[PDB]
């Protein structure tokens, strides 16, 4: 393995909101995305509105302060840093994308699941069924499930 | 090092056409895509309409006889085999994608530039500026350029 979180209780904070969606929708998509991963691991995720969280969720465009500039609409959608102090664990979403509760844009839920995988220490999967496979494909949020390879990946890091 | 073409006169043939575009907008996009690479290499590319070619261009959907099935709309866009006989060099475009002369779909020209890169022996690039960076972004065909990295890579396979 590379790095992992050495604790099981992990906090996140939503730094700022995208204007593409309602604030309630953004909270919900993010909360469900963490739930995908807490469902298959010992990890507990807790939303914090003050103080400093382990995992900061940020919407930004272009050069946004971290040597990995976003690229305007399309292309790179998002990135996240592996477990660590400071910017480690943080997930950044390209505001030049159009974020959506369902399809017809870039689905925030699905992307957040992918990115949180990174935040927890996963790399990319060679398996096209896996959410950690590095191409975006819309699947209905209600029918989305982690693949065998996703779970095997995360359980090897956290039991 | 991976295989390369041993000869300099390389042929391609378009096996079938996507209905998403005029037959001739497809020829144009493909021809321009080859031109991108012949401009920076000794290689020359000729289209043939019958007989055996070096690079067969295919539009297929799902499983189509090569162990790398496509995945329906979205996700994977296309794939191509490195130099060699038989399947070698062939370039397969996912028919479930919606192919376009511009945007409002997946641009055939830009995607063909990427796949031909594979047909000529190139792997992916970690440089986002590179066309061999494995992420699609639309850019007007007039403004598109190979990056220093792409050119460096191809000029280090061919002479
Ligand atoms: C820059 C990174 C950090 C970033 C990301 O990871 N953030 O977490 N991107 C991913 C960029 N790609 C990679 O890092 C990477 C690394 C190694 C291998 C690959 C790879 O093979 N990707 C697929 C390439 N495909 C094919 C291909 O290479 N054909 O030649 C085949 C062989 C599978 S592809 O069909 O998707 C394809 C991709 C791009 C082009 C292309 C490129 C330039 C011009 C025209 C077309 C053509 C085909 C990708 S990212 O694009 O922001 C990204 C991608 C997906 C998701 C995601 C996934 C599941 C659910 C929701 C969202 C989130 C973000
Ligand atoms: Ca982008
Ligand atoms: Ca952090
Ligand atoms: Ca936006
Ligand atoms: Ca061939
Ligand atoms: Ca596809
Ligand atoms: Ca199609
Ligand atoms: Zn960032
Ligand atoms: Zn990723
Ligand atoms: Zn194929
Ligand atoms: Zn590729």
């Amino acid at each position: 393995m590379g790095p992992v979180w050495r604790k099981h209780y992990i906090t996140y904070r939503i730094n700022n909101y995208t204007p593409d969606m309602n604030r309630e929708d953004v909270d919900y998509a993010i909360r469900k995305a963490f739930q995908v991963w807490s469902n298959v691991t010992p990890l507990k995720f807790s939303k914090i509105n003050t103080g400093m969280a382990d995992i900061l969720v940020v919407f930004a465009r272009g050069a946004h302060g971290d040597d990995h500039a976003f690229d305007g609409k399309g292309g790179i959608l998002a990135h996240a840093f592996g477990p660590g102090s400071g910017i480690g664990g943080d997930a950044h979403f390209d505001e030049d994308e159009f974020w959506t509760t369902h399809s017809g844009g870039t689905n925030l839920f699905l992307t957040a699941v992918h990115e949180i995988g990174h935040s927890l220490g996963l790399g990319h999967s060679s398996d096209p069924k896996a959410v950690m496979f590095p191409t975006y494909k819309y699947v209905d949020i209600n029918t989305f499930r982690l693949s065998a390879d996703d779970i095997r990946g995360i359980q090897s890091l956290y039991g």
